[PDB]
């Protein structure tokens, strides 16, 4: 019931222009509608690829919805001037007059949030975007922002994009309550923990095999290792894999599939409120594999219990949902 | 360095009028200053006892600072009218014209927070209290409240009273950052987890011994059991007890003492910001025992590591700091 959005992060990085176009064709041919990219993804090659797929983005004669973000990393801030530069560039790349969703990618702890939101309003007034979004803000920062917008009559954020998966559930305690209260819908990223929950890695690979992927041989490799590559995580994947063979046997699904099905059927996400899962992939064979799992049904209760047991294993060493 | 406040919950319940007066005398004779009670504590007998100790409370010729609260349980709400009835009664009981701190005991999910705060302001304008407080609100509810007060020119809350102890640290992740941002000081309750961290119980008592205390034979017995009486908690106390004997030997302190010393020396509480620990007791022998531990010095690092290891044991099954 929960929506599916296309994660365009690896477009320009692991997937070339052709592979990315193929993936977008596949995604849309399953009736899905929305795509997530960002100013910063693959040095801007992501937004430029999508902008050149002739999707007439931002138009009225247009079925596809597009999402982008502005960050306060590198030279950039979320101060008014930088904020504009980043969006205006995203637009020129995407070859469109406006985006459907515009996120603040992360908190800019050096810029008062008031200044940023006023600037967001002024940009909304100019029709550069439809909906405002937040990502990686703490629950309480969201509460502040929404209250400031109500009282200053600025556009309220209506979508939160956050780190959520079967073995990473910090968002549940405070963020979700908060989001439901202020009426934001939640879009999940890292739904496979970068691929860790596909079960294709073993802990001992950090010392030896080091397979070129999300966790090895790129700029952000180490960050992702500090996030998800813990011993207790690999215990938890094993625990689920054993529970899968036990309850399903020979007919057992891949735990790529199991992990995605957890998000769609057994998480706190709710189709009713417009929540979505942002799917990640580095290849077409992976997307087809994942889109299938999206449509698959719910899991036996004994497996959902095992996921829960695995989460309890790692909860103490869980990464923060906020920067 | 962190302050000490007297928990007056058991006054009228486990401690009679005489025992409570004795405890207040002892507490003040160590140079401490502030006392925490509530409208609801022991059906009002707490506030009435304190009011009859001739402390000339709320007066100018008065060394002691007094704290009370209004709840939205039972008939009561935090709507303006109820709010007044509760405070006005607290005053008549305490025999004083104003309280030094006035908490909203818990969130009233059936009353818009705006209505409540306006009423709090109007009551502050009338000089019924000095400082406004919150308790058991989610970090993000606090952020909302403070922002509404700034923008509506109402009194801001300046003290948060929250559930905090060596084996219960959920407040650390989001609440504390938030509190430091809005300038609230934190007062810890449940510092001994209701007495569980005194190490006087063993898990197997629920089935047999059931010793009349915080955890047995009262209205709230079962709530406290659902909060702290878990198997993994008792593991953790054992882990600390072994670490104490290991690093200190024969000269090892009681882990009533160790637990309190953790709050005062090794927690996130900071004397600098005016943070405090609210001490609980059901007898005078307990208070003298605890007040001693308050003044004791810091702990060996190997023991602080053991507390940390114990917290990691129970973090997944940790009670929420918010209602
Ligand atoms: N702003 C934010 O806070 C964030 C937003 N996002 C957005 O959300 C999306 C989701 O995040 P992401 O980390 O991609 O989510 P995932 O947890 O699903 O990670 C996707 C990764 O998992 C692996 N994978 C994908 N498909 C398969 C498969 N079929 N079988 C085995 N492994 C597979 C791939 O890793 P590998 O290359 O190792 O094979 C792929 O790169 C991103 O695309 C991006 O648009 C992402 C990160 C941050
Ligand atoms: N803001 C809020 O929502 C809350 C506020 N409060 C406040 O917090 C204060 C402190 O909380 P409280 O839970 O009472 O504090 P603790 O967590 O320290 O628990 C106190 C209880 O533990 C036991 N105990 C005390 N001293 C000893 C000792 N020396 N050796 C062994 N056991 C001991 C006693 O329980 P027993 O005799 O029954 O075994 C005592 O009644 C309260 O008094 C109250 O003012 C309390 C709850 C909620
Ligand atoms: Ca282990």
């Amino acid at each position: 019931r929960p929506a599916t959005v296309l994660g365009a992060m690896e477009m320009g990085r692991r997937m070339d222009a052709p592979t990315s176009a193929a993936v977008t064709r596949a995604f849309l041919e399953r009736g899905h509608t929305e795509i997530d990219t960002a100013f910063v993804y693959s040095e801007g090659q992501s937004e430029t690829i999508l902008g050149g797929l002739g999707l007439r983005l931002g138009g009225s004669d247009c079925r596809v919805k597009i999402d982008t973000k502005a960050i306060p990393l590198f030279g950039n801030s979320l101060k008014p001037d930088s904020l504009r530069f980043q969006l205006e560039t995203s637009l020129k790349r995407l070859q469109c007059p406006r985006v459907d969703l515009f996120y603040l990618h992360m908190p800019d702890h050096s810029t008062p949030v008031e200044e940023t939101l006023r600037a967001c309003h002024q940009l909304h007034q100019e029709g550069k975007f439809v909906e405002l979004g937040l990502s990686n803000y703490a629950a309480w920062e969201v509460a502040e922002i929404c209250t400031l917008c109500k009282s200053n009559g600025w556009i309220l954020p209506t979508v939160y994009q956050g780190m959520y998966n079967a073995i990473t559930r910090q968002v549940e305690t405070e963020l979700f309550p908060c989001l439901r209260h202020f009426g934001l819908r939640f879009y999940a990223f890292n739904p496979l923990a970068g691929g860790l929950l596909t079960g294709k890695y073993k802990y001992e690979d950090k010392d030896g095999k080091q397979p070129v992927g999300r966790f090895f041989g790129n700029t952000w490799a180490e960050m992702y290792r500090n996030r998800y590559w813990k011993e207790h995580h690999f215990e938890g994947i094993a625990l689920v894999e054993k529970a899968l063979q036990a309850a399903y046997g020979a007919s057992a699904p891949s735990m790529t599939s199991a992990t995605l099905r957890w998000m769609y059927h057994h998480s706190q996400l709710q189709g009713a409120h417009g929540d979505a899962v942002i799917l990640g992939m580095s290849s077409l064979e992976q997307l087809e594999q994942n889109l299938a799992a999206a449509e698959e049904g719910p899991l036996e209760p004994a497996v959902v219990d095992a996921f829960n047991q695995a989460w309890h294993l790692v909860a103490h060493e869980c990464p923060n949902y906020f920067r």
